[PDB]
Order: C-alpha cells, then structure tokens, then sequence
C-alpha cells in the first residue's frame, strides 16, 4: 500500500514521501493525465502503468512486506499480487533516487489543469 511504498521513498531518496512526491507534477498523485514534465514524473507515470497492469490486484490498499539484503530492497514472496505490487513500487522508488539530481521544488504542487495531451504505456 501506500504504507509500504512510502517506507522506499523514505528509505531511498531521505525524503518523506508526501508532501515531497504525493502532489508532484502530472503523475505523482491521484490524477494522470498529460505530458510527464522531467524524469522525477516519469518515474511516476511507469509506476501507474506498473499499477495499472495488475486487473487482479489492488496496489493502494493490500499490504505487502519486503526487506533490506545488501543494502538493496528485496521484495519477499507472499501472494502473486503482494509480489508484484512490491516489484511496481521498488522499480519507482529506485527511480526517484536515480533522478533526484534534476528533482525541481516548480513542480510541487503542480495544478492538475496544466497537464494536457495524452501517453500510453
């Protein structure tokens, strides 16, 4: 859930998860719908299409556990769906760590009204 995925950002990047990545951009939220505006975006809109890409799951709510071997997050093995939902936020939670070097504070907060066009997965 948004629990344990918050815990990666956290543990990745040093940053708390909201408000530092819950409104950012055209992705970083509820929403998504545009153009991602740089890479910290990106990372987003792959994460939804990760989201979007488990019909059988239910990636904001079911929990999930996962460890630390080497340094580097290990998703353990519950259910198939705990598995891949772990597998969509480490792939983003590592995004926002290799990116952060470009993270601009002008897309905190970005209305939702200037996020136009349209990008499939």
């Amino acid at each position: 859930s948004l629990l344990e995925f918050g815990k990666m950002i956290l543990e990745e990047t040093g940053k708390l998860a909201i408000p530092s990545y819950s409104s950012y951009g055209c992705y970083c939220g509820w929403g998504g719908k545009g153009t991602p505006k740089d890479a910290t975006d990106r990372c987003c809109f792959v994460h939804d299409c990760c989201y979007g890409n488990l019909p059988d799951c239910n990636p904001k709510s079911d929990r999930y556990k996962y460890k630390r071997v080497n340094g580097a997050i290990v998703c353990e093995k519950g259910t198939s769906c705990e598995n891949r939902i772990c597998e969509c936020d480490k792939a983003a939670a590592i995004c926002f760590r290799q990116n952060l070097n470009t993270y601009s504070k002008k897309y905190m907060l970005y209305p939702d009204f200037l996020c136009k066009g349209e990008l499939k997965c």
